[PDB]
């Protein structure tokens, strides 16, 4: 969208109210809002902010401090511009996703969106190279339990792709789809998944930054659908003991000058140096890779041993044990589906270091493992150490220390973000460490 | 409808989201969900999914463990596509019966539809037979009971053929029919049946995959509109002790080259060799064939003992205790009727192993017994072991070792579904038999 | 007591019921009753056990599994025999300790009581060495919370050395300690502590095996005097946030040929060599040392920083800041405080690694670093760098792996409590990691 396109929307609709939107360090959306003026005036104090950007005080956004919080700027991101994606019949109201920059007008280093904008056009200026994502967010559905009301249960008792009355979120399911597939927020299928209450959206795969975008919109507009029925939405990874977590596989691939660089028709699986590289870059890096694709500490409730659990470090044609699936598609779709995410992870930093590692692995040319089809969960732990086969980190702060030793993910996420970030995620991890858990009262008040 | 009928109503109604639905080895539906992307672009990826396919993973699918779930394929079958049939007022949606391929472009051994059709189409090409089944599955529509919220209760105190009020399900039992009827899964007689809260709704006598598609189509849209009127409905065979189960009799024939070739007219009761070879061959087959037509542990508390328990191996030309029982319809309408099945059966498996024994009693050209006219329930054990009378497995475990032991019903089956069902439903008989149940506690609590 | 004292009271008091008391692996008393039977012969049957012991079947004892677990044996130690501690009038039932031998007539390698006794002996035998203990137990006492009945909260809101009505436990105190007196398990002060609820209760300085029986005595008469005020006592280590943690000085030392070897006039603070290697070598092995003497997952939220939190590895004459801190005195008193253990610990495993530690550091004539007498919560990371300073393991698994790496520990536990002890650990502290706290929910549904 134009400024010229977004001008003469703001006319014919009566535009009165337009929200500016961007993310915090955690993924977090924010946004501030301001009127339309009416006149020309007001057309034309609204060009300048579409153009110039607009002040805001950026001191209580986490992962923000630094010198003049409080005069921050917010930059018009004008491809994004529309109508609430959650309250859509309201044309009176709209918003525009912005980029984060300084007073001075240079792209603020603690910005996540600016930070997967900066690595991406960093790969295209060097190598002509184009950045895809597809991922799989799964998410559960939940109401207030009947025996008591300050807990919260699974929504249904549904399963893996069953049909109303078992599902009780097919209109859910189909009016995400619609509010977001209607203003260009692309997404591929949708169903129940495994467990009671929890479904999954599919996002088309594609532009990497787009992606972000359509996720970070997806994320709101369930959560107020969820409410509109009188539930609630959450990404929390593993919100129950004995039941599946939620994950957010990341399906990728890379592109240089215009080429699906993965596929290579005469190369063992036809997968090119390039995509093998790739994928050792991933693998190299995976153990500190997810203490951004899985930064909270329910994360590694989900990442447990067990029979599909995404947690050994090695890739895959079939093997849904491996931390890497490389889908049987060729061709154009040639890509690499890297299934350790979570969908509490913020897209935008989560693409970013998925990015730098597979980047890292393409520079300097590193061999990837052999392929493991053997599910890895029954083999043996000599088995796997005469493979190779590591761990992903089993909590939170093994992963943040990984991350802290991780020079290629901190250079790709730049000082500002990996230090906040760090400080923050370490407190975190504190405060959880110093807690009297349910878990320790159930078992030891006894003795 | 053609590929054009279909994009056609796509583009007249603006359908926006599209439903694939196919059917798991317990004979439970499962859907998943896409948007109908905008302009000639969306019709051409339309077109392009209904004539080859779209990629699933089947892992989380009960049955379908094969060599690379993650990419499965559903092939829409487009003589089934319509608007959902339980929510016909909802044109921007639809749905397409699929069947189950695998990557390769062939059908999935584990695919229970692609079961059903093979031993049709292999009965076509060998013999240029038909297969025709219309089933009376009845059903229980249940409220909460007052006393105690947790626990269901019939729905109703009516009885059979009842009129209202003591029939309270008038209003429903039409609306099922007019909504099958409406879409072309043609349907007959509907009526309240004989205990509380039970309800039959017949089947047009038609080709069995048209069949099993409407059986399957039904369950669903039952259960929605009892649900909106605040009630449930299930096909749980035996919900109640002391009053009567729910069954499903299967009247069924084959015609060969376009004759009606049960009919004879000069033969005994006007019943045809071929009648009389295939009812031998269900006869023969009956103990292992109710693995599959009464597949649950549950099944087994309707097939007990009583006046007109389908539980004698036997035919009849009017006996209500024999297991089958020929109608006094001759000519076109010559058929047999199967009084063992219960609706919690998978039809497509269900219609596939009679077929298959029926066929297996034609081809080795079996002697079918004398007809039982007199109550079997009624006589002594003397006067039945005397006249040869057997009578289905006591309960599920028996049956699956029948089942086990079949080798004609295995080759119908194919190796994939026989021993999937029978490793699931061994463990489904395992968790009941070790389980400590309600009878026990009230027997055994006072020792 | 020898055999015709016990005897002699069993006529006496016409004993009609006697228990045999052991413990298993994580400190759990146990007991099995027997009838005593009328007559000389009943008292020569009762002599008999008394001095041969008797058999039990141990396997679904924790940390007795080996072959011939069904018949064990049980040998009373008569110097331990008295009425029920917990029931001190009821004359006609006695109890007495046992330790656990094998079918064969040997100590069983997997009795904590042994254990303790064989490092005693073998201390004994080499270097006429004889090993005191004084232990301090804080524990809670809790009522079930007014608004919720399932929880429980502290029993008052009473602080360190406080007077009723704001203790609510004084007569309780009181009531404990002439039990325990009453019968010979010598205590000294008793009080309530700093956190609402909590109180202690001081153990006589004395042989660590008495000590050891006097500790298990306790908690059980202590949960059953609070049961009788509609009370629960708790030993768990930190069982409520915000508030101090419950921990276990245990105060000690060796004496060598009956002179106490830790008291030398002429050496610096009054200290001998011995009582320093001694130091040296708790602290060279305390992070081994805590997995056994803070054996729960709970321990570790009380071993956390803080301006008096006993995790910093280090000693000092007046610093309650550091892990070992010395009692000003001196001549036959002269004693070092470990001050990590806490009330979970299992007595006859803690009072072991303790004194197999220091006589390690006796052994290798370990040189003890400078005591730290400055605040060492409050000095910076790099100043307890400089100075040498280590801490303890942050969580049960972290001390689990650094007793696996000890073999001075595993020599003083022998192979099998240390193997056993590291298996069930090892699986608790799994259940821990896998679970979803309630941590987890409060931070992360909202996500
Ligand atoms: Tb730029
Ligand atoms: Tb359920
Ligand atoms: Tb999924
Ligand atoms: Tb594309
Ligand atoms: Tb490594
Ligand atoms: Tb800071
Ligand atoms: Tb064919
Ligand atoms: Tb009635
Ligand atoms: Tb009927
Ligand atoms: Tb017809
Ligand atoms: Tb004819
Ligand atoms: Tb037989
Ligand atoms: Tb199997
Ligand atoms: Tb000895
Ligand atoms: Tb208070
Ligand atoms: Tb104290
Ligand atoms: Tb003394
Ligand atoms: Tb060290
Ligand atoms: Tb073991």
């Amino acid at each position: 969208s134009t400024v010229e396109q977004v001008l003469e929307y703001v006319k014919s609709n009566n535009v009165k109210f337009m929200r500016f939107q961007f993310v915090d360090i955690l993924g977090v959306p924010k946004n501030v809002a301001f009127p339309i003026k009416a006149g020309e005036k007001g057309i034309e104090e609204l060009r300048d902010v579409l153009e110039n950007g607009l002040y805001f005080d950026g001191s209580s956004i986490e992962g923000f401090v630094g010198i003049n919080e409080s005069d921050m700027m917010l930059k018009p991101d004008l491809s994004t511009f529309s109508v609430l994606p959650w309250r859509p019949s309201e044309k009176s109201v709209a918003r525009v996703i912005c980029d984060v920059y300084t007073t001075k007008g240079k792209p603020f280093e603690g910005d996540p969106r600016g930070c997967l904008k900066r690595v991406m056009e960093e790969f295209k200026k060097e190598f002509n190279g184009e950045y895809f994502v597809g991922p799989e967010p799964e998410f559960f559905l939940l109401k207030k339990d009947p025996h008591n009301p300050h807990k919260y249960i699974p929504a249904d008792d549904g399963g893996y792709f069953d049909l109303e009355p078992m599902d009780e979120a097919p209109d859910i399911r189909r009016d995400i789809v619609f509010a977001l597939e209607n203003l260009g927020f692309h997404v591929e299928a949708s169903h129940h998944e495994v467990a009671p209450g929890q479904h999954e959206v599919d996002f088309k795969f594609d532009d990497a930054l787009k992606t972000a975008d359509s996720v970070i919109t997806f994320k709101t507009t369930i959560k107020t659908i969820a409410e509109q029925h009188g539930l609630k939405a959450t990404f929390m990874p593993k919100p129950f003991f004995g039941m599946n977590g939620s994950g957010m596989h990341c399906h990728q691939s890379i592109w240089l000058n215009g080429e699906p660089s993965f596929y290579d028709e005469n190369a063992p699986y036809q997968l090119s140096e390039t995509c093998m590289n790739y994928v050792a870059g991933i693998l190299k890096h995976a153990k500190a890779i997810v203490a951004i694709t899985n930064p909270t500490v329910n994360s590694y409730k989900r990442l447990v041993p067990g029979y599909e659990a995404p947690v050994n470090i090695a890739w895959a044609n079939s093997n849904r044990s491996a931390i890497i699936r490389v889908p049987a598609a060729r061709g154009k779709g040639t890509r690499i589906e890297f299934r350790a995410p979570d969908p509490s992870c913020n897209p935008y930093l989560a693409f970013t270091v998925m990015l730098a590692a597979g980047l890292d692995g393409v520079k300097n040319k590193l061999d990837a493992p052999e392929p493991v089809e053997r599910n890895i969960f029954a083999m043996s732990e000599a088995e796997k150490k005469e493979l190779g086969i590591e761990s992903v980190p089993a909590n939170l702060k093994a992963a943040l220390d990984e991350l802290e030793n991780n020079d290629v993910l901190k250079n790709a996420l730049g000082k500002h973000i990996f230090e906040s970030f760090l400080e923050i995620k370490n407190a975190e991890w504190d405060s959880f460490r110093t807690s009297v858990t349910d878990w320790e009262t159930t078992a030891y008040l006894k003795i």
